[PDB]
């Protein structure tokens, strides 16, 4: 499941949006998708966690990146934790639930 960087080029952020190009199911004619990463992703006590929503809310300086050691696709912040004025940074691989279903971003 997920794995979308393997068949998607061009990868972007704007905002909470997560924009691609993407192969569909031919392997080669490219679609431009994109999915709502606050639908799926929020802060609980400053780590960005799958099934919870809307991180931005609670998280500044939001990128898209390629970790340091690892080259995995990770949406990256600092999210406030639950005490109210503590902030941590925080990573979460985007490739662990979201595929690229025929050409569209796709939560898996």
């Amino acid at each position: 499941t997920g794995q979308f960087s393997k068949t998607c080029e061009d990868i972007t952020l704007d905002g909470s949006t997560l924009s691609a190009f993407c192969q569909k199911a031919d392997g080669y004619t490219l679609n431009e998708t994109s999915i709502n990463l606050d639908e799926e992703i929020g802060n609980l006590d400053g780590t960005l966690s799958w099934g919870d929503h809307n991180f931005s809310l609670t998280c500044d300086s939001i990128g898209l990146a390629q970790s340091l050691f690892t080259r995995t696709y990770v949406l990256a912040a600092e999210c406030e934790r639950r005490d109210g004025y503590t902030y941590i940074p925080t990573e979460i691989e985007l490739d662990e639930h979201i595929a690229n279903i025929d050409g569209t971003l796709t939560y898996e």
